[PDB]
């Protein structure tokens, strides 16, 4: 496994064109505020393609 | 997606019959002391299923 190279997989809206996100921010998918912790409906944006 | 299903990917070693790995520590695949931060060969030990 090369789990180096990763993608942003959660995101509030889609991006405008040539534009970048390096942001590291935990995607709250539910009613909870994450804390930025990790566990259920708070997931890590970036994700590694492996 | 269901990313609420995860599987520890990450492990020194491997696991004993009827033992279970809940900790959250960050896997250093590398010889950098990264110190727990997710980056270039420190990985999140679990990964979602989707």
């Amino acid at each position: 496994g090369n789990y180096n190279y990763r993608y942003r997989l959660f995101r509030k809206s889609n991006l405008k064109p040539f534009e970048r996100d390096i942001s590291t921010e935990i995607y709250q998918a539910g009613s909870t505020p994450c804390n930025g912790v990790q566990g259920f409906n708070c997931y890590f944006p970036l994700q590694s393609y492996g």
